[PDB]
């Protein structure tokens, strides 16, 4: 019922679970030309690894499970991140790995383009909307915000 | 390590939580010209609503929480579904709504292009890969399949 | 509504990694009774049963690679009559078959299901193992015709 | 490695989610003659409904989500409950319905015969083991109890 | 490794829907003591406190729309010192703030946190409310330098 | 609506996940003088460590994941435990570590003072309420207990 405009130059969040970090570094390397045209941001460890392995400049927030997940989530809700690339691990996710559901649900709340694997990431990155504005329909949350609060 | 080729004409799964079903129907409607080039399959209620509201032909499996989730997951694992559009509800998901994590985890296992909202779906559908072959890198599970089994 | 389990059962056999040897021993101890039925298993569990015991077991994919969903589909299609799922309540691994989603579908369709060997022993000892059994199943017609909200 | 012997006269826990309570009452009624040979115990509301509808004597602990789940779990761990009949709701489980996983995991820990639907309950109740001793194999938890405790 | 809470605290106030009136009554009962500190809340909770009590509270977004993460970010950045989170253990709604994710981050950073009014009363009665408090923070140096698997 | 009175001499549960056990022991050691004025109870492994390392008397129930969690939860619901100190591990919780959610939700049900980290525990222990009676407001569950049970 409402609209969010993604700008022409995107801010792209880059996050990987530990067992997918090398996969994400390889994906960034293969798409370095396209990705470095945009603003890149990452959780602490993923971002340090991209910089150490590739020399690609990426803004870093805290490590995911130490608050980086919430920092990126805050920026999504504040319309400061436009695209999320999150390689999560469906087989060997570790106790400290970023929480998958909580991270993805906020992207759905705000109708943010989001990839959870490299095939989706390839489709997203190849879209012409990478380089234009994109008008994302969002739910009108005004009714939710004005909801009646129970007495008990 | 291993590579899977998505065919030019895709099989696209269509699934929506109850509070997103109308959104998915409108999304299918606005992309009908592009979508009818592909094979469409859906959970029972979602597929029935698409067919009744739009007259668009969709193969229907069982209702999601009655087993349709597992039927579509089986087809994903069997490489019979190439793209998944799953509009799930991040705010008002009902007790009977299809389990989000278990469904999308299997897409990640097999590196399936997958959208959880209409913005991701628009990016996927606008990709040139929508109408050409796409080579998806598949994780190697040979080590996992040959893993040591504990004694107790 | 009513479902009828056939005389000869189709029995799914699934174990978490730390319970696989227990499941193999259970199949070995009950081999005479079990091989009268159709046995099906996730990939690794079925491979282990066939290699360790020489008992014939149809194998689907490994549980976390899709085998869970393949067996779940057969449960929902009433092609599996009995589920034996030894899951690990103490050291379940990141890749172990997800417990809730697998057993919730048995409850949906009122499928006999064991989650440990004591339940499996009680199920296998029932006279219903080798005869037909008529199970009451929940009525889902109202659910299937439910009103769909506008947003 | 270790053995736990169930006595000839069993203690049977009876628990149902709200939308399965009438099903459980009908099941108890159908098996009342067999069940009253044993010791029956139930969560607060379930037991109240059984006594009120059927006149069958059932010991009652607190309501499930108010602590009754933990009271029954304590008795399972203390070998004071031998069989568990838990009709939980796979479709319309309510916010307050007894947490399924936590309850049944303890039954699995101690290898307790347990039914989650009436078909399993019918198979269990028809076992000859209902009326005899039954030797249940349990894991030896001594190694776990003596495990190395990490320094940090 | 020691973090110092200042004398004047920043206190987050959050409640699930069926606990909002309880939190408002609690804030009301302790208004004199609480307004000595910096109060911050999720959107609806803070709106309710201001509308019902006239107590000044900085408001972030609604919890499930991102407010949970905004407060979590501030916790991780040591900008919130005390968290009062009345969550609903019986009738939590589909949109209610994610309990585990919210309180986990307080545990990560050893933040004083209340999940019910009794804990909130104990926290507010502490002499540490109005003095500095030295909080031990877990060492994450080993975690931050952990080896990253090849796949 | 209802009121629960904590007595001046408290019963305090002490529980730690494995990677937090040394932290909890060190915390008990720093507060031993104040704590030994009260009735201390713990899960099996945690309690054994406190007794052996500190010479502090602690009643021990079973190990947490073997039923000790439910034993303490039962006592919480029966108002036999007044304060809960539960150092759980937000980073490296193991498969066998005590279920965090189920344990703390029951403390919230009965409005039990509860600490999940040492800073909260320090605030609780410094409270003037530690050594006096304290009246806790508890939700009235009478309406919940008398709720209508659905027919299907």
């Amino acid at each position: 019922k409402s609209i969010r405009t993604l700008p022409e130059r995107k801010t792209i969040a880059l996050v990987a679970h530990d067992h997918k970090k090398d996969d994400l570094v390889r994906w960034v390397q293969k798409h370095a030309g396209k990705l470095t045209k945009h603003n890149l941001i990452a959780t602490g460890t993923t971002g340090k690894l991209i910089e150490e392995d590739l020399g690609v400049e990426v803004k870093r927030v805290m490590s995911g499970p130490l608050g980086g997940d919430q920092q990126l989530g805050s920026m999504i809700a504040q319309r400061q991140i436009d695209i999320v690339i999150f390689f999560w691990d469906p087989m060997e996710a570790q106790p400290h790995d970023s929480d998958v559901k909580a991270f993805i649900r906020l992207c759905v709340v705000w109708n943010t383009p989001m990839a959870c694997d490299s095939a989706t990431a390839d489709f997203i990155l190849s879209s012409p909307f990478m380089e234009t504005e994109y008008q994302a329909e969002i739910p009108d949350y005004d009714g939710y915000l004005k909801r009646n609060i129970p007495e008990a």
